[PDB]
């Protein structure tokens, strides 16, 4: 549960938030494939309650009506033919599996649902799955709300109701078996794993009885023996009788202190400087590098209220973040999920984006096709970062220093830094506020190399910035604390 699966020289994840399954179908084959990804994290692909008010939040696919595999993303066929497609190209495909809960108590029985399955919340009747009030945890819960009150106490946190979302009850087989059957469609379908959404919410050993009734991997496309890459959503910053830990029996887990961190040091606020970051990873009190799911937002935080809060880095703040994303990429640890975001009219009235429950580009609920731009970003107000030139390149520069050790590390006692990649990538941020010119040991063999952030390599020259690597490894870097993107980034394949 523990490899990606990913083709081999592919590292990074990236997640289509609320993308289509025909736009993934066309990235895998025209983007993703050719650009080195590993693959991709698509919404759940599940059944969910149309919620009408507020009109098709994106956290009505959090709230399962059934497992029919019918949602604003597309239906099975629809899915299928996106996985086959992407497997055939050496792009894997990673679920969002909502398991912990079906949805909302208070929601209106009826067939307001994204493939029209009847269901009842408040009788706990879903047909089309089956379950009955039999599935709930309702009687085992022990608050007096049935929901979940106190973090404290790790049973209710468990057995109750998160927000009144209904809570499966994953001590039986019958359950267990269910969401099984649901997980071995996905991965008989191609999927290569799964985000498993809430986890915390679960007790590491249901997970682990789930995931014990799962095939290995679709043989056509991975080898004998292979299992599904498990990474698990608990957000764990300390203080909390759940651990991040108690998980890494059953795979990865997302290690949500990295971003928050990582935004604080980068908009250098609380008195934190780039030159910390010398000890990045185990150093700085996060999970061990090889359970480590990382990444700078994701889809809950970059709305401002997830456990970074406000220091969490996002598409909104441009500049910082390319250089954030920048340095997840080239730095070893973790294994890494890049963000893939939609734009959406932020509104803030005292505090709170009175707007972060709104959903994708639309037409009246029709989820809007992803346009791709003659310079390759994306139009109909998908943002598409991972198709930004200095994101890119960096997926393809962990890609190209993979194995490599942390090494030649510089810093200026502030917000001057540089490190290497064994003798494979170089890479150099200046986020103090005057520049930074200075040579460098970039443990790289001499000569011309092009700066991927600036510009590409093409046809023997570069479109950007160029590089000057002499005998001794050594290289002047020049950075304006003015400039758009203040780093520079060069490795073995931008090399002349
Ligand atoms: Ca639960
Ligand atoms: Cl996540």
């Amino acid at each position: 549960q523990y490899s990606s699966n990913t083709q081999q020289g592919r590292t990074s994840i990236v997640h289509l938030f609320e993308w289509r399954w025909v736009d993934i179908a066309l990235e895998c084959e025209r983007y993703l494939a050719p650009k080195g990804f590993g693959g991709v994290q698509v919404s759940p692909p599940n059944e969910n309650v149309a919620i009408h008010n507020p009109f098709r939040p994106l956290w009505e696919r959090y709230q399962p009506v059934s497992y029919k595999l019918c949602t604003r993303s597309g239906n099975e066929d629809e899915f299928r033919n996106m996985v086959t497609r992407c497997n055939n190209v050496g792009v894997r495909i990673y679920v969002d599996a909502v398991i912990n809960h079906m949805c909302g108590n208070a929601v209106s029985a009826g067939t307001s649902s994204t493939c029209g399955s009847y269901f009842n919340p408040g009788s706990r009747d879903f047909p089309a799955v089956p379950y009955s009030g039999w599935d709930f945890n309702d009687g085992k819960c022990k608050t007096g709300s049935g929901d979940i009150e106190n973090y404290n106490d790790a049973t209710q946190v468990r057995d109750c109701r998160l927000s009144g979302l209904l809570d499966l009850a994953l001590g039986k087989d019958y359950v267990r078996s269910k969401i099984a059957e649901y997980m071995n469609h996905l991965i008989d379908i191609g999927v290569a794993g799964f985000r498993i959404d809430a986890s915390k919410h679960m007790w590491p050993g249901d997970i682990k009885a789930i995931l014990d009734k799962l095939h290995n991997l679709n043989s056509n496309w991975f080898p004998e023996g292979s299992k599904p890459f498990i990474y698990q959503e608990v957000i764990d910053l300390g203080g909390e009788p759940i651990k991040s830990s108690d998980y890494f029996g059953n795979g990865r887990v997302t290690e949500f202190k990295y971003g928050a961190k990582l935004g604080t040091v980068i908009r250098k606020w609380n008195g934190e400087k780039m030159s910390y970051l010398k000890n990045w990873g185990e150093g700085w009190g996060f999970m061990p590098s090889d359970r480590a799911l990382v990444f700078v937002d994701n889809h809950d935080n970059q709305r401002g209220h997830g456990a970074g809060g406000a220091s969490i880095l996002t598409f909104w703040d441009a500049r910082l973040y390319k250089m954030a994303v920048g340095f997840m990429l080239a730095h070893p640890y973790g294994f890494t999920r890049v963000m893939s975001s939609y734009r959406w009219p932020r509104y803030f009235e005292n505090g709170k984006d009175v707007n972060d429950w709104v959903g994708p580009p639309n037409d009246n609920g029709v989820t809007k096709e992803v346009t791709i731009n003659p310079d390759t970003t994306c139009g109909n107000d998908w943002v598409c970062e991972h198709r930004w030139r200095q994101i890119r390149n960096m997926v393809n520069f962990r890609n190209v220093v993979d194995g490599q050790p942390f090494t030649n590390w510089y810093d200026n006692g502030s917000n001057q830094v540089a490190f290497g990649r064994g003798n494979r990538g170089f890479i150099v941020f200046n986020n103090d506020d005057w520049t930074f010119s200075l040579t460098l040991q970039t443990g790289l063999p001499a000569g011309t190399y092009c700066d991927v952030i600036s510009g590409d390599k093409i046809n023997g020259n570069c479109t950007g910035i160029k590089i000057y690597v002499s005998d001794d490894g050594k290289a002047h870097f020049s950075i304006s604390n003015s400039a758009e993107d203040p780093f520079i980034a060069i490795h073995a394949e931008s090399k002349l």
